[PDB]
């Protein structure tokens, strides 16, 4: 179990009371677990944000969620893991340039080639995991970053949607 501490994920901000009406997940941002093998397998379209559970996170409009402001280019991504697991890989996806923010998240709305991916070869991590990734510099405004944590032993993965206000000038 775990969540993206920085930049603050949607479930994390629910916990901090920044987002509202998030359901039970507000008390466990670390627990957005669903089937792994994304994007080939995993939670169904329109159910990515909640990973098949916690449907409240799957609601998608322009004003529904509070946005984290980020620059394109190099960014530090810090997870917090409440339980470390043998790790297949870490992946970070971003919405396409002309994606529909008033529509539930679907694989078709994502650049299915992650802008950052790290393989851990089954290794077990610490309670703090840090990644330096290059956020695409060709997008602007409201976008979603989908952070995925693939667990090696269980065919499961943890899905962390981040609502971002992107800046690329
Ligand atoms: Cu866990």
């Amino acid at each position: 179990h775990g969540y993206v501490e920085s930049p603050a994920s949607r479930s994390y901000l629910c916990k901090q009371g920044v987002n509202v009406n998030c359901g039970p997940i507000q008390y466990e941002p670390q627990s957005v677990e669903g089937i792994g093998g994304f994007p080939q397998l995993g939670p169904s379209d329109g159910q990515i944000a909640g990973a098949g559970h916690f449907p409240a996170l799957d609601v998608q409009t322009v004003d529904r969620w509070k946005k984290v402001t980020l620059n394109g280019g190099t960014n530090t991504f810090k997870w917090k893991l409440t339980a470390p697991h043998s790790t297949k890989e870490w992946k970070y996806y971003i919405t396409k340039k002309g994606w529909n923010p008033n529509k539930p998240l679907t694989r078709s709305d994502l650049d299915l080639v992650p802008f950052y991916v790290k393989n851990d070869g089954g290794a077990r991590p610490g309670t703090t995991v840090t990644h330096e990734a290059n956020v695409p510099t060709d997008r602007s405004g409201y976008h979603l970053i989908l952070a995925v944590w693939e667990i090696a032993d269980t065919g499961n993965a943890f899905y962390q949607v981040i609502d971002v206000n992107l800046l690329n000038n």
